[PDB]
């Protein structure tokens, strides 16, 4: 019923658990968003994505704005109808992948081989029918000089204001969707503070920590999160973009993050990597050829209820589509079970113990 | 409950409809068997294969005997457990693909780059836990001289007797599975008769028409079926190997065939060809880019209940796994709906009219 309502039900240290209520559904936080690259979570029907426990998916905009195109998807009834996912979708701005997959940069926006600006990005996300819209920003490369990081962040803040204005100008979008801003500033505490101040001044429904998971490594990422997350408004969701491995997620939650997206469970799945409570395994390895156990001994997913490591080993080695399907369903389910354990442990005031127990076993 | 019981419930001309009862399930005839190439019906979970209406699948033996190997599959609990399909499986002998995918031929069997003989084939199928076992034969190439066809057929008949003996020697196989013989003789009526006589003398649970769908074309295939099928025992199932397109199936049923297998619905599915009552379409074609209709307007499958041509067009053009999944599920469901319409129309004594109506619309 509500457009966007974030409620925090429980806390432990910097960690929070709660819910975001939106018109298309409730999102339990901390949340993991499976990534839909070109209007599909690779190798999964939407009903299967939901069966794993996902409340919301991320829709990449960059590919969709090229093919089939945002106007075409709108003509076909919007992204939800098009792909058959009726729950919330968070769309990215399209700019991150422009820089990584295409470019000419200016104050207006980015030209690439088309022009993408804050205004055009917001309109594209509107045409897709996004529930959570990301402001159009610039992900500062790493490493960056303080001066380069500063000028980059400042441009992102101007683009954040333009994103806000474009979103607010579209009545139907403002009434039915939410808008998140993205903090920049590289690894520099003062710039992160200036960025947080600028975003709070403008005002958003949620705040992402941008500019991380770009090669800096976990120690440095955690160091930056240590000071950066407390700068954001406490009463709104905190979203860490493009993170990450299970241990990255646990540590980020310990530091105040409420939302995550990553291609790892899907991409790894197709490549033969399965996540387990005892760490990742490569199912192609010969040691699994006669292993009748499920991928993970505790996992509640449909794959682990029915098929053996030996069978999935065979499928992946044979290049069979079903191999990709089963690995992906399991990995996404594993990620959702991780999030559920995180939510329950915070709710119960035993998250610290969970984090310690998780790491001891995962890295044994 | 029974090992193998074929009952004919209704007839119209040469067409029959009925059931084969086996320990793992009932098979409604005329039946279409989706093909499982390497212990998977490509891009489908077994539950989805069943949801389309399939009563039985065909398991290719050739690939499995190489990897993971028949002894390994037996150690892992058999093919049914391995792949998660608990209903009947018909296994081929492995010899057809040896000739088409690998060879040295002799009276003992075939050597290839391993030796495959009637005895080894039967043992492999036993290790897999097959419900319907195919005799090991030789598919005569087309065209063939009468003398070459004759010597080839005669060798197949000797191999059929050896297959029978090997099957009967394995108590557990003889008690729980069925054995089909394969008629040869190329396009020659006298040789087809000699082959049928030899097979009936030995005695099988079912009889396949071999040596067809090997380049002869539909007119010639139908011509050979016209005289060949009546030579087989009327009271046992008739199985046409490797057929075929929807119109091939309808015409073969008109000529007395009860069982079919073909890679077309699965293989075509992955390649972008969808079967419809108005003929096949290629979903990649630009004309489908904004088409909100389902693949077929009447189809009862889950794919046609939920997704548009436009979406599947997008998926297939993007090389997305979900595209292969949806196309394959629809095509297999379409084939099963065809078989259901065939069964109902024969039961109701209106199959002739159905065949005419089907062809008029399919080829309009
Ligand atoms: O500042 C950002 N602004 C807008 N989008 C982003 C997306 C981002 N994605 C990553 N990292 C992705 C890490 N992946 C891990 C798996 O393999 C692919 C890379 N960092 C990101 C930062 C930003
Ligand atoms: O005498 C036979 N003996 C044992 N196995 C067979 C398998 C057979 N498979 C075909 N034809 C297959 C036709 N396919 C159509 C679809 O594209 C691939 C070929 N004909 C066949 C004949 C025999
Ligand atoms: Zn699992
Ligand atoms: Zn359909």
């Amino acid at each position: 019923r509500p457009r966007f309502s974030f409620s925090i039900a429980a806390r432990e240290g910097k960690a929070r658990t709660g819910t975001i209520e939106m018109k298309r559904g409730v999102i339990r936080t901390p949340a993991f968003m499976p990534v839909g690259t070109a209007a599909t979570v690779k190798a999964l029907k939407p009903e299967t994505v939901r069966a794993t426990g996902a409340d919301i998916i991320l829709g990449n905009t960059y590919h969709l704005m090229l093919r089939p195109g945002a106007e075409r998807i709108a003509k076909l009834g919007g992204l939800h109808s098009f792909m058959g996912w009726d729950r919330p979708i968070l769309t990215d701005s399209g700019g991150y992948q422009v820089m990584s997959l295409s470019t000419k940069q200016s104050e207006e926006g980015v030209t690439f081989k088309h022009m993408l600006s804050p205004e055009r990005s917001i309109e594209i996300q509107h045409l897709l029918g996004s529930d959570i819209v990301m402001a159009f920003d610039e992900c500062t490369p790493y490493p960056a000089t303080p001066s380069r990081a500063a000028s980059s962040m400042e441009r992102s803040m101007r683009w954040a204001k333009r994103s806000r204005d474009a979103f607010d100008s579209r009545k139907e979008q403002a009434e039915n969707a939410a808008l998140f801003g993205i903090q920049q500033g590289s690894v520099f505490e003062n710039l992160r503070q200036q960025s947080a101040d600028a975003l709070a001044e403008i005002g958003f429904d949620g705040y992402a920590v941008g500019g991380l998971a770009v090669g800096e490594g976990q120690d440095e990422m955690f160091r930056v999160l240590d000071f950066s997350v407390p700068m954001l408004p406490d009463d709104k969701p905190h979203y860490l973009m493009g993170v990450g491995k299970p241990d990255d997620i646990v540590g980020a939650v310990e530091r105040g993050i409420d939302m995550f997206d990553c291609v790892l469970p899907t991409r790894s799945g197709r490549n033969g990597q399965a996540f387990t409570w005892d760490g990742p395994i490569n199912i192609r390895n010969a040691r699994f050829s006669e292993d009748l156990k499920p991928l993970d001994s505790e996992c509640h997913c449909a794959v682990c209820q029915k098929w053996s490591r030996a069978y999935i080993h065979h499928l992946i080695r044979a290049g069979e589509i079903l191999g990709a399907m089963l690995m992906t369903e399991h990995n996404i389910a594993f990620y959702q079970q991780l999030m559920q354990k995180i939510r329950d442990s915070i709710s119960e005031g035993r998250f610290s113990q969970f984090a310690q127990d998780f790491r001891a076993r995962y890295f044994a």
